[PDB]
C-alpha cells in the first residue's frame, strides 16, 4: 500500500504525512494522451476533505492555480519517491463529490498548460538506480 | 457507518434523530460541477417514506423550496458534523421510486446559490475550525 | 420479505392472499417522474400467471382500463399496508414475457396513466396505522389536486 | 427443471419426450411488444441439433412456415403444460449459432402474422384450476 | 471437452489431431445470419501459432482462399463429427491477436457460399443420418 | 507464467532479462486488422517504469522512432521465444498512466507504424528452435514484402 500526494498551490489537503505535511491524500489517479496530442485532464479520487470546500470554488469559478505536483512514493522498507507528476498553470475542470452510510469519495479533474514527469529506478536493493525527466509545453506546443 | 441527513423546507422526513427530527435519512448522494461553469443536479438516496408523496407532488409541479441542506455526520465515539451542503432555491427535478420483494427512492435536486462547509476535527474529536466557500450559480458569482 | 400487489381493473392475477385475492403478486417495480414534467410508466415484473394472457391483449388493442392500485406490505408481526399508488385511466405500454429451463419465468410489464395518487401510511408504536400522508395529480390535465 | 417445447411446422427438433418427438427443446426464450403496438421477434435459445440447417435455410430465404407452438411444461409431480404460445405465418428472422470447447447455442429469432396465448392455472393440489386465452392478428390489427 | 477444427486452404495450423492434421484447433466460434439477408463474418478464436503469420497476410491482402471447413466433434466413447460448415471463396476479414503474462486472436471470415450439415447420432453412438442445407450467399439462391 | 518483451528504440524500459537488458516488461497487449485495410494501433500495457516519461514526451511531440519490437517467451523449462512482432517507423499515439492506493501503478501505451514483421517460431520434440512462419507487409505502402 502505496502513498500517493497531491500538493495544489493554494488548495491544502489534510495529510499528516511528516514530508508532506497539509497535502491532498489521494487515493487513485488516472491521464491521457491522443494523438498536435491531445492532452486530457488528470483525474483523482480523494476522500471529502478540507481541499473539498475550495476545489468546488475553483471549479465554479474557473480561476487558475501557479501548480499542482502529483507524488507516488513506495511503501515500505525502502519507501522512494520514484513518479513525480509536475502540472503548471493549472485550472479544476471538475469535482464530482459522493457520500453513503455504507464512505466519502471525491473525483476531481484538473487541465494545464505545462507538464513535467520525473521517474526514479529502484534497484533490488532499494537504492536509487537512475532518474528519468522530460517535460512539456502544452499550451505552446513545444518541448522543453 | 456515518449518519447523512437532508432538511427540505417544506418536506420532512420521519428521522427519529435528536438533532435532525422529522429530517430525510440519507442513503447516498453524489453532486457534479464542470467546465460559465456546468453545475448538474445534487441526486440522492432514501427509503419510501413519509417524504415521498410531497417529492413526488413537487415533482410534478415544479414548485421551488426555500433551502435544502444536506449533512454528514461521522460515527462513533466523537459524532462530528463534518460537511454540510447548503442548497438555496431548490426544484425538485426528478423523483424515482422502486420497490421489490427480496423499497428505494432516488431524487434529483437543483439550486440558484450553494454554501459548502467542510468542519475539521481536532485531536481530542472536537470542532478544530472550519472551511467554507458560496457561489450564486444563477448569478454566476462568488459570494 | 415485503409483499406487494397490483389491482388492474378487469385483469384479475392470481394471488391467495387474503386481503388481495385474485390481484397480481409483483416482484418487482419502478417509476420515474423527470422536469411540464415528463411522467415515465410504471413498470412491474412479476411471474406469467393468468394475467399474462390479457396483458398482452391489452397490450397489443392499446384499450384502456379504469384504475390500477399497487400496494406495498411490511413483512413481519405488523404487516401494514404503508404505500398505495392508485393509477387512474391506465394503458398497458409493454410486455415483456421470458423463460428458461434452468428455475422462473417472469414478465416485465408497463402502464401509463392519466391522473395519480400517492398515500403513505405512517406507522405507530404499535405497528398499527397512525395516520397517513397523501398527494395527487392530474398528470394529463396538469393540475395538482 | 421445467421443460420448454418448440414445434416448428417443416422444420424438425430432436426431442425424445412423448408427448413433443421430434419437437425442438428449448433452452430459454423471450418476446416484447411495445405501444398500432410494435411487436418485436420472439427469441428462443436452443442446442445446435436436427433443426439448425434448416433454420439457417429459411432465415437466407426468407421462406414462411404455417406454424409454431411453444410450450412450457412444469416439472415434478405434476407436470401441467401451462403455457403455451401459437404463432401463425412465421418467418425465421435471425440465426446465431456458436460453439466452444468448454457447449454449442444458437439463438433463433421469429416473427409472425397472428398469436395466441393459453395460460393454464394450476391449484395448490396441483390440478388445473382454470385457463385463459386471448388471440390477436396482429397483421390485420384486429383481435380475435 | 469436444473438439472443434478449421481447416482452411492455404492456411494450415498446428493440429496434432489424427484426422484433422495441420487444421486449425478453434477454441470458440459465432456467426450471424440476419433479415435480401444480410449475413455477418463468422469469428472464431485460436491460440496464436503456426497459422497467425499467414492470416496476418490475407487479412492485409485481401487475397480469397478457396473454402474454409469448420467441424464439431463430440467428446468421449463415440466422438461423433456432427456438425460441419463449409464455407466457399473465403476472404479473411479480421484478426486480433492479443498476449498476456497471466494468448489468444480472433479471427473473421467472409464466404460466398455455404453449406451446413448436422449429423445425426444413432443409439449405438454411430452415424445415423444426416441433414444438409446450402446456399449461393453472393448469388442469393438456394442449392 | 510467459514473459512478453518490448524493445523501442531510443525508449528504455528496466527489464533486468538476460537477454532482454533495458526493455519494457509487457503485461499485456492486443492488436487488430479490419477490411484497403484498416490497421489499428497495437496496444500495450506496462508498469509505470524507467519508459514511461520518454513515452509521455514522444506522444506529445509526435517524433518517430525506427523500430519496435513484440517479443513472447514460453514460461518453463523449455523458455522458446516463439512469437516476434517487428514494427518499423513507429509513433507513440497514446499514453494512459493511472494508479492507486491499494497495490499498482499501470500504463497503457498504443503505436502506429508503417510496416510490420511477424515470425512464429515453431518448436521441435526437444523443446528447441524446429523453424519458423514468417509473413511482412508494407503498410504505408500497402504492399506485401
Amino acid at each position: 500500500a502505496q502513498d500517493i500526494f497531491l500538493k495544489i498551490d493554494g488548495i491544502n489537503g489534510e495529510s499528516l504525512d511528516d514530508s508532506h505535511k497539509d497535502e491532498i491524500e489521494v487515493l487513485n489517479w488516472n491521464w491521457e494522451i491522443q494523438q498536435k496530442a491531445s492532452v486530457k485532464d488528470l483525474t483523482f479520487e480523494h476522500a471529502i476533505d478540507r481541499a473539498s470546500p475550495n476545489l468546488m470554488k475553483y471549479a465554479l469559478t474557473g480561476k487558475h492555480v501557479d501548480q499542482a505536483v502529483l507524488v507516488m512514493r513506495k511503501a515500505g522498507g525502502n519507501p522512494l519517491e520514484y513518479l513525480k507528476l509536475t502540472m503548471s498553470d493549472v485550472i479544476i475542470t471538475r469535482v464530482r463529490p459522493s457520500g453513503s452510510r455504507d464512505r466519502s469519495r471525491e473525483t476531481v479533474s484538473l487541465s494545464f498548460a505545462k507538464v513535467k514527469q520525473e521517474y526514479v529506478v529502484q534497484n533490488a536493493q532499494g537504492g536509487s538506480g537512475g532518474a528519468v525527466t522530460t517535460s512539456f509545453d502544452i499550451k505552446g506546443n513545444k518541448e522543453t
